């Protein structure tokens, strides 16, 4: 059979209609089979599983590492061959899973640099274009073979050259979708055409396209429809469809208006469960 479970930031596993009031951030909620893995891959580029329906019920695994959090969670046999990773100050690693699947727990991926951490996580597709994003809202967009495969304990390459108190987001791959929807942690939304961020190689400052101070969290691509799971700061897992006909067509410089009706929450992660 199946469970479907939300992976918690603080490496927790539960059933989703068992969440308690107190609770660790939501990472992803995924319909996980008895016979495949459910991995997690935390902040300090460690790489832990689990499998099977006990296991389902509700774990927690043992993280490595002090202020160690979960920063995304995939079934196995329902992601690529090759993960990326971003980093905070910019770097990106991308990593065949042969390297390090169902291996010791906690195992490390990716050799971080001082005071370094990974943010964000996805899966690999050849011929594509990533698109790497700072809070500050720039965007450095290249070439997904400008980042070699590597072994665990490779760095990875820069892909994006930091301003002064800016840190790296998220990362998304790009494969022909006309628009991007920019979301910010506030709740607020805007679509643009991807011709507003152009291609360059890695290493590069990047297009600035949040249009506003608050964080930019996350850079959707879409063609006609997503359907999103969005999940905050304060606990919250909500799900929402968007046509991309819904929202008008916002240039780089426009300020994004409000979608999501937060108050004091903030949206810290987007899972996009369906798009076409």
């Amino acid at each position: 059979g199946s469970i479907t479970v939300a992976v918690l930031q603080d490496g927790s596993i539960i059933p989703v209609e068992e969440l308690p009031l107190e609770k660790a951030p939501v990472v992803n909620i995924l319909r996980v089979p008895f016979t495949e893995g459910l991995f997690l891959v935390s902040n300090r580029g460690r790489v832990y599983w689990i499998a099977g329906s006990q296991a389902l019920q509700g774990s927690k695994v043992s993280l490595k590492s002090r202020e160690e959090k979960i920063v995304g969670a995939f079934i196995r046999e329902k992601f690529g061959n090759r993960l990326l990773l971003a980093t905070k100050k910019g770097y990106v690693k991308k990593i065949p899973l042969a390297e390090f699947e169902y291996k010791a727990q906690g195992m490390p991926i990716i050799k971080l640099t001082e005071g370094d951490e990974v943010v964000s996580i996805a899966s690999s597709v050849d011929e594509t274009h990533i698109l790497l994003f700072t809070k500050k809202g720039r965007v450095a967009r290249f070439s997904v073979r400008e980042v070699p495969p590597s072994t665990p304990g490779a760095r990875g390459v820069q892909g994006i050259k930091l301003e002064k108190n800016d840190e790296t987001s998220g990362l998304r791959i790009w494969n022909g979708e006309p628009y991007l929807l920019v979301i910010t942690a506030k709740g607020r939304v805007k679509k643009i055409s991807h011709e507003e961020i152009p291609k360059t190689n890695r290493g590069v400052k990047g297009t600035e396209v949040s249009g506003t101070k608050d964080t930019l969290v996350d850079l959707i691509p879409i063609k006609e429809e997503v359907e999103l799971l969005i999940t905050t700061k304060n606990g919250k897992a909500f799900y929402d469809k968007i046509n991309q006909k819904d929202i008008p067509l916002s240039t780089k410089k426009s300020i994004p208006r409000t979608r999501w009706k937060l108050e004091d929450d903030e949206i810290i992660k987007v899972v996009i469960k369906k798009s076409e």
